[PDB]
């Protein structure tokens, strides 16, 4: 009859745990798609949002963990109108797309906590190379504003954490509860009921500890 598939997008900067949340989730939905960036060369005839598309063709997959920073609003505005002027391409008109921004960034962070924060776990000439395109993606954070274009696109929006750890709790294990139970009120078709907490300890621990 009629499906609903899934976009998660990060608003982020390097370093705020997307991919260890997206594997976390991935490793307890095996279902999903986590496509990242970073792994896509940047001459690659098929770029992310194609490859988003292309993955949403199958009745199998139904859930697109979009894999980038998108700081900028500009490259949430990419997303939406890409993905909506190409979807007639793969998708037929039963296909209902829904866009569930993660945020990585709490709006009451400072700049120089988030610094603070992902400098420390990325560091944890190529030393200066790192630092200055984490900057550069710093500089360009515009953050999510559902008032008003390009955000007010999202069906949804999911508020992370982002602090030091505390209490021996990693604060992307955190979130990983916090979308798991967001999702659970707000999408209960997706996730039927919760994965057990320990299940979703060790699949934050395989995530964690991938090198
Ligand atoms: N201490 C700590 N490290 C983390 C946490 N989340 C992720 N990391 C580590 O921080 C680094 C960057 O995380 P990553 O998921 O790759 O960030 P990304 O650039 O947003 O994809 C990796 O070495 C992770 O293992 C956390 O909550 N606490
Ligand atoms: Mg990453």
């Amino acid at each position: 009859s009629t499906t609903t598939k899934y976009i998660f997008v990060p608003i982020a900067t390097i370093g705020c745990g997307k991919t260890t949340v997206f594997n976390t989730l991935n490793n307890l939905f095996p279902q999903w798609t986590h496509i990242q960036n970073d792994n896509i060369s940047k001459k690659a005839k098929l770029k992310i949002c194609d490859l988003t598309l292309l993955a949403l063709e199958d009745d199998d997959q139904s859930v697109v963990l979009f894999d980038r920073n998108n700081s900028a609003s500009r490259e949430r505005r990419q997303i939406f109108t890409t993905i909506d002027q190409k979807r007639d391409e793969h998708l037929d008109d039963t296909v209902d797309l829904k866009y569930i921004a993660i945020n990585f960034i709490p709006e009451d962070l400072s700049e120089e906590e988030l610094w603070d924060i992902t400098y420390n776990r990325v560091i944890q000439l190529d030393e200066n190379l790192v630092e200055s395109v984490m900057k550069g993606f710093i500089q360009r954070y515009q953050p999510i504003n559902t008032s008003r274009s390009p955000d007010d696109q999202f069906d949804h929006v999911i508020h992370l954490k982002l602090s030091k750890d505390e209490n021996s709790l990693k604060s992307s294990l955190e979130n990983v509860r916090i979308i798991i139970d967001d999702l659970v009120q707000n999408f209960p078709d997706l996730i039927k009921e919760k994965p057990a907490d320990e299940l979703i300890n060790e699949c934050f621990q395989k995530a964690l500890d991938y090198k």
